[PDB]
């Protein structure tokens, strides 16, 4: 169902340790099929679960790792703060992000919205 | 003009500086003249200086600080993590806030909407 607060915040936290390890396709699995991405927000967004799938292949050796608690609200949408660890080109940087979520009725990821830029880049 | 991300940064840290101090007029002055507040987001929106000015006055004793970076886009919004403390009827409590503002090309925050729930309430 739509999920509660509470249920936000467990998918989202889930959300960070399946980016964490890596498993491509147990991310993709957790968005909607026809959801959209805007990575980073500001930049057109990707639609369906292949442009997805293909997203985060590219995109994933990154670590990423929740830095505060999951804000949630009671409309099935929540965002929450976090930091990706990655090694750009042999020098090692980190990405200060937040992401915005709105989960459908059947408890998948319908939009998400990716706020970071140059400013949260330390390499 | 239309904050950079460097400026919505700087614009968003005021912002909760303001909040922490306490100076009502100055937080409503950042605000556009028609600016349209959800907060917290799920619940029916708060439209203009009047009606903004009524819901700080009546929300702020408060203490307010970044709990991480702001993130901020290209397109003039942002987001930031924070932490409120207040102290709920002789009981002290804190309050975990995600603030999402997309700013006009004056430099005035056009919408803001914070995510948070009783999750997030520590009291």
């Amino acid at each position: 169902n739509l999920p509660t607060a509470q249920e936000v915040q467990g998918l989202m936290a889930r959300f960070i340790e399946l980016v964490d390890v890596g498993d491509i396709e147990a991310i993709v699995q957790m968005y909607a099929d026809d959801a959209t991405v805007e990575d980073p927000f500001g930049q057109p967004p990707i639609h369906g679960r292949e442009q997805i799938a293909a997203f985060y292949r590219q995109g994933l050796k990154v670590r990423a790792c929740l830095t505060g608690p999951v804000r949630a609200s009671h409309n099935g949408c929540g965002a929450m703060p976090f930091r990706v660890e990655m090694v750009w080109n042999g020098q090692p940087c980190a990405l200060d992000v937040i992401d915005v979520m709105r989960f459908d009725e059947h408890g998948r990821i319908q939009t998400m919205q990716a706020y970071w830029s140059e400013v949260n880049l330390s390499v």
